[PDB]
């Protein structure tokens, strides 16, 4: 939910689109 170092969520199976805040 922002754009921090570690990954929030992540889709099915590539690469995230997010990061902490």
């Amino acid at each position: 939910g922002g754009a921090g170092h570690v990954p929030e969520y992540f889709v099915r199976g590539d690469t995230p689109i997010s990061f902490y805040g």
